[PDB]
């Protein structure tokens, strides 16, 4: 003696969420007949949940999620889920852990002294300096003196293509911002993960000199990561998170995203 399909639920909060900023929907339950409702939110974490019973004999649903991701609401009557049931909710907003690694180099001078090495023999060495001047450089080990603060492009070659890892930059000075665009990275932790075991990628920064690369993991839970340079030039990073759920990667060079990041990364269960 009551029907389900007659219960009709509407509202922004039915699909779309913000982290600790409340959403809302009515369950209008009017034509429906004799039945009790049913009602529960499952997603990344429990959510608060208030009701108010409207003057036209609706109900207002409001609940506060403290979690970003996604959500279902279960909507029963007479233990029956109405029509849309369950609802999809996304919610947006900060995941509740970020677990950020950021390496730096710093190099706040230029003086004339080519007394270090900052950078078979058939090879050409070029330097170009930020005012854009072009000029040949001796040869491993390149032995250019900056005069010039900013970002330096150095190319080498050997019977005139780039060796591994060449053009490159160097940026000598106070750092700013800028080259995010022109970083590279790869590897199975940028697409997937599984919980509690290392999912590892690459950077390569082409940044000879100074400058800045944050690696964070945002998401449900605690991640334990390592880093290491290697001899190319280039960057590993490993993760190793504690739970399932959707995470972000991100990848930001001098503070800009570089070209895919942040990443969303599904971490399934062992
Ligand atoms: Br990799």
């Amino acid at each position: 003696m009551g029907d389900a399909s007659r219960v009709r639920v509407s509202g922004q909060g039915l699909h779309e969420g913000h982290t600790f900023e409340p959403a809302e929907f009515i369950i209008d339950t009017r034509d429906a007949g004799y039945g009790g409702l049913s009602l529960s939110i499952e997603g990344p974490s429990k959510v608060d949940i208030n009701t108010e019973d409207l003057e036209d004999g609706t109900c207002r649903v409001t609940y506060c999620p403290t979690e970003p991701g996604n959500y279902i609401i279960n909507i029963k009557f007479a233990d029956q889920h109405v029509p849309g049931s369950p609802f999809s909710v996304k919610v947006t907003g900060e995941g509740r852990v970020k677990e950020s690694i950021t390496r730096r180099r710093r190099a706040p001078s230029v003086a004339n002294v080519g007394s270090h090495c900052d950078l078979i023999q058939d090879m050409t060495a070029q330097v170009t300096s930020p005012s854009g001047k072009t000029h040949e450089a001796e040869i491993y080990c390149i032995r250019f003196v900056p005069a010039e603060m900013g970002t330096h492009t150095v190319s080498v070659k050997y019977k005139g293509q780039h060796v591994p890892g060449s053009p490159f930059q160097f940026t000598v000075g106070p750092l700013g911002e800028g080259g995010a665009h022109k970083v590279r990275a790869g590897g199975p932790g940028l697409e997937r993960a599984e919980a509690g075991v290392p999912a590892e990628f690459s950077i390569w920064t082409r940044e000879a000199g100074a400058g800045g690369l944050a690696i964070a993991v945002e998401g449900p839970s605690k991640a334990e990561i390592s880093f290491e340079d290697r001899k190319d030039g280039s960057c590993g990073v490993a993760y190793v998170v504690q739970e399932p759920g959707d995470y972000e990667v991100s990848v930001k060079f001098n503070e800009e995203h570089i070209p895919d990041s942040p990443f969303v990364v599904p971490v399934a269960s062992p």
